[PDB]
Protein backbone atom coordinates (compact mmCIF):
# COMPACT_ATOMS: atom_id res chain seq x y z
CA UNK A 1 0.00 0.00 0.00
CA UNK A 2 1.28 3.57 -0.52
CA UNK A 3 0.04 6.16 1.82
CA UNK A 4 -0.79 9.29 1.31
CA UNK A 5 0.99 11.50 3.58
CA UNK A 6 -2.07 12.83 5.84
CA UNK A 7 -3.24 9.28 5.57
CA UNK A 8 0.25 7.83 7.30
CA UNK A 9 0.39 10.54 9.99
CA UNK A 10 -3.41 9.32 11.11
CA UNK A 11 -2.25 5.83 11.19
CA UNK A 12 0.48 6.42 12.55
CA UNK A 13 -1.29 8.84 15.64
CA UNK A 14 -3.74 6.12 15.71
CA UNK A 15 -0.78 3.37 16.40
CA UNK A 16 0.32 5.22 19.68
CA UNK A 17 3.90 6.69 17.60
CA UNK A 18 3.17 10.47 17.55
CA UNK A 19 5.28 11.96 20.18
CA UNK A 20 6.68 8.45 21.49
CA UNK A 21 10.30 8.91 22.66
CA UNK A 22 9.54 12.87 22.81
CA UNK A 23 9.24 12.42 18.64
CA UNK A 24 6.44 14.64 17.42
CA UNK A 25 4.21 13.27 14.26
CA UNK A 26 5.94 14.98 11.39
CA UNK A 27 9.57 13.28 11.80
CA UNK A 28 7.92 9.74 12.14
CA UNK A 29 6.05 11.15 8.46
CA UNK A 30 9.59 12.66 7.37
CA UNK A 31 11.25 8.76 8.23
CA UNK A 32 8.73 7.24 6.28
CA UNK A 33 9.13 9.88 3.19
CA UNK A 34 12.38 9.11 2.73
CA UNK A 35 12.61 5.59 4.02
CA UNK A 36 10.03 4.07 1.74
CA UNK A 37 8.40 7.06 -0.61
CA UNK A 38 5.50 5.70 2.31
CA UNK A 39 4.87 2.35 0.47
CA UNK A 40 4.54 -0.43 2.86
CA UNK A 41 6.12 -2.91 0.28
CA UNK A 42 9.66 -1.16 0.25
CA UNK A 43 12.36 -3.35 0.69
CA UNK A 44 16.51 -2.52 0.40
CA UNK A 45 18.97 -5.20 0.48
CA UNK A 46 22.40 -4.02 2.00
CA UNK A 47 25.55 -4.21 2.04
CA UNK A 48 26.08 -6.96 4.77
CA UNK A 49 23.23 -9.00 3.26
CA UNK A 50 20.70 -7.98 5.68
CA UNK A 51 17.55 -5.82 4.38
CA UNK A 52 15.10 -3.57 5.18
CA UNK A 53 11.41 -3.52 4.91
CA UNK A 54 8.12 -1.78 4.88
CA UNK A 55 7.38 2.14 5.44
CA UNK A 56 10.22 2.77 7.92
CA UNK A 57 12.77 -0.15 6.22
CA UNK A 58 13.06 -1.86 9.17
CA UNK A 59 16.57 -3.76 9.23
CA UNK A 60 17.08 -7.99 9.71
CA UNK A 61 20.35 -7.59 11.26
CA UNK A 62 18.48 -6.59 14.17
CA UNK A 63 14.32 -6.59 14.00
CA UNK A 64 13.06 -9.23 12.43
CA UNK A 65 13.48 -12.86 10.83
CA UNK A 66 13.95 -13.26 7.31
CA UNK A 67 15.95 -16.53 7.45
CA UNK A 68 18.68 -15.21 4.98
CA UNK A 69 20.50 -12.91 7.67
CA UNK A 70 23.54 -14.75 9.02
CA UNK A 71 23.96 -14.33 12.56
CA UNK A 72 21.28 -11.72 12.98
CA UNK A 73 18.27 -11.00 15.31
CA UNK A 74 14.53 -10.66 15.57
CA UNK A 75 14.20 -8.24 18.52
CA UNK A 76 11.07 -7.73 17.66
CA UNK A 77 9.79 -11.00 17.17
CA UNK A 78 7.87 -10.98 13.80
CA UNK A 79 8.74 -12.37 10.44
CA UNK A 80 10.18 -9.26 8.14
CA UNK A 81 6.83 -9.67 5.93
CA UNK A 82 4.76 -8.54 8.59
CA UNK A 83 6.63 -5.19 7.99
CA UNK A 84 4.76 -4.88 4.51
CA UNK A 85 1.48 -5.23 5.41
CA UNK A 86 -0.94 -2.58 4.27
CA UNK A 87 -1.55 -2.70 7.82
CA UNK A 88 0.90 -0.19 10.04
CA UNK A 89 0.60 -2.16 13.33
CA UNK A 90 3.69 -4.27 13.19
CA UNK A 91 6.01 -1.37 11.83
CA UNK A 92 4.73 1.13 14.60
CA UNK A 93 5.72 -1.98 17.29
CA UNK A 94 8.63 -2.36 16.21
CA UNK A 95 9.48 1.05 15.71
CA UNK A 96 8.77 1.87 19.17
CA UNK A 97 11.33 -0.97 20.36
CA UNK A 98 14.16 0.48 17.53
CA UNK A 99 13.93 4.20 18.50
CA UNK A 100 13.60 3.29 22.38
CA UNK A 101 16.92 1.17 21.64
CA UNK A 102 19.35 4.28 22.82
CA UNK A 103 20.27 6.45 20.23
CA UNK A 104 16.42 7.48 19.56
CA UNK A 105 15.62 7.86 15.73
CA UNK A 106 19.18 8.57 14.65
CA UNK A 107 18.76 4.53 14.63
CA UNK A 108 17.52 5.72 10.68
CA UNK A 109 20.25 6.60 9.08
CA UNK A 110 17.63 8.69 6.71
CA UNK A 111 16.10 10.55 9.30
CA UNK A 112 19.40 11.86 10.74
CA UNK A 113 20.40 13.11 7.32
CA UNK A 114 17.47 14.20 5.86
CA UNK A 115 14.82 15.27 8.79
CA UNK A 116 16.57 16.11 11.96
CA UNK A 117 16.79 19.54 12.73
CA UNK A 118 14.15 20.64 9.64
CA UNK A 119 11.30 21.66 10.03
CA UNK A 120 9.54 18.33 10.65
CA UNK A 121 5.95 19.93 11.24
CA UNK A 122 5.77 20.72 7.21
CA UNK A 123 5.21 16.84 6.77
CA UNK A 124 1.52 17.17 8.89
CA UNK A 125 0.34 20.71 8.10
CA UNK A 126 -3.03 20.89 6.90
CA UNK A 127 -3.65 17.16 8.07
CA UNK A 128 -6.79 16.66 9.62
CA UNK A 129 -4.93 14.41 12.84
CL1 LIG B 1 5.57 17.61 13.89
CL1 LIG C 1 18.39 -15.13 9.32
CL1 LIG D 1 20.52 9.26 3.93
Amino acid sequence: KVFGRCELAAAMKRHGLDNYRGYSLGNWVCAAKFESNFNTQATNRNTDGSTDYGILQINSRWWCNDGRTPGSRNLCNIPCSALLSSDITASVNCAKKIVSDGNGMNAWVAWRNRCKGTDVQAWIRGCRL
